């Protein structure tokens, strides 16, 4: 009689090995996958099972605002609250790639921002980023969330910026959840990198940490931690400032040379609560 773990799941045609345990309220069996419904995002102990289901008539993409949407993705934001079992299974999911996560039942105290690439075909859900409706800490993100199947493909890059987007149009500078796994705090430090070199480039040649957080929402620590990074720090007329110079110069052409897609605040139709 075997007793298998959960070993794989199949989602759509990838078929993905966990990095972590996660929760399931499945049955132990002799069989070790399960299905996961690409657009509901719920489990299944059989193909048969999830057909049954997959027939049904269902919308096409996550249930939430689509707060934004350009030629290459949209974003959803979902309330935990209204949206409890589709939130539970993409915490359930999501947790099957973190070392830990708070109680995947307990959606109400977050709002999901999901992220779904759009083809021929439709959309498809490729990562999300949750954030506590109510954060003391004043974090802009709390777990984010590149799909396996699609990760190291810039879209963890393009979560991370729009956070910083909706933490821009609430006049807040902001911070993800700490700790963050390393996958997660190389993830920010190469965007905090890429956005002050972008800066220094398309703004101004010297910006003062006041212009940076203004424009950018990050805060003086992530600001700081990067600048000396990349050792842009100085002083000049009176307070410290990064500044441009042909290293940044040659990592901003480096940058641009990958012609990665960011995000267009302009396409951000949204109103803080
Ligand atoms: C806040 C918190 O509670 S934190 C926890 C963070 N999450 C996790 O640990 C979950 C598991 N991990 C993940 O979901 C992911 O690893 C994340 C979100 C951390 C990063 O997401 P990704 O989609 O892989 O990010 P992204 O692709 O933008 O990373 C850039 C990398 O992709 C590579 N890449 C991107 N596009 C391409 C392309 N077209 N061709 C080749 N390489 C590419 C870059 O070269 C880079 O490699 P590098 O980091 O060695 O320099």
């Amino acid at each position: 009689a075997r007793v298998r773990n959960l070993n794989r799941i199949i989602m759509g045609k990838y078929e993905i090995e966990p990095w972590y345990f996660s929760p399931y309220p499945i049955e132990l069996t002799d069989e070790d996958f399960i299905y996961i419904d690409d657009f509901t995002l719920q489990y299944f102990g059989s193909k048969k099972q999830y057909e049954r289901y997959r027939k049904k008539c269902t919308l096409r993409h996550p249930p939430g605002n689509e707060i934004y949407r350009d030629d290459y993705v949209s974003f959803f934001e979902i309330d935990g609250r209204k949206q409890r079992t589709w939130c539970r299974n993409l915490c359930l999911l999501s947790k099957l790639f973190l070392d830990h996560k708070t109680l995947y039942y307990d959606v109400d105290p977050f709002l999901f921002y999901c992220m779904t690439r759009r083809d021929e075909l439709g959309h498809h859900l490729v990562g999300y980023f949750s954030k506590e409706k109510e954060s003391a800490d004043g974090y802009n993100v709390a777990c984010i969330l590149t799909l396996p199947q699609y990760q190291r493909m810039g879209y963890g890059k393009l979560l991370i910026e729009f956070s910083y987007e909706l933490s821009k149009k609430e006049n807040k500078v902001g911070s993800p959840q700490k700790p963050l796994s390393d996958l997660g705090l190389l993830s920010y430090r190469a965007y905090w990198s890429d956005t002050l070199i972008t800066l220094l480039v398309e703004h101004q040649k010297e910006i003062t940490i006041d212009e940076i957080s203004s424009m950018t929402s990050m805060t003086t620590t992530d600001i700081l931690h990067t600048a000396k990074t990349l050792n842009i720090l100085r002083y000049y007329k009176g307070q410290h400032i990064i500044f441009l110079n042909e290293d940044i110069l040659d990592r901003y052409n480096r940058l641009k040379a990958k012609k990665r897609r960011t995000i267009d605040p302009n396409r951000l139709i949204w109103k803080p609560p």
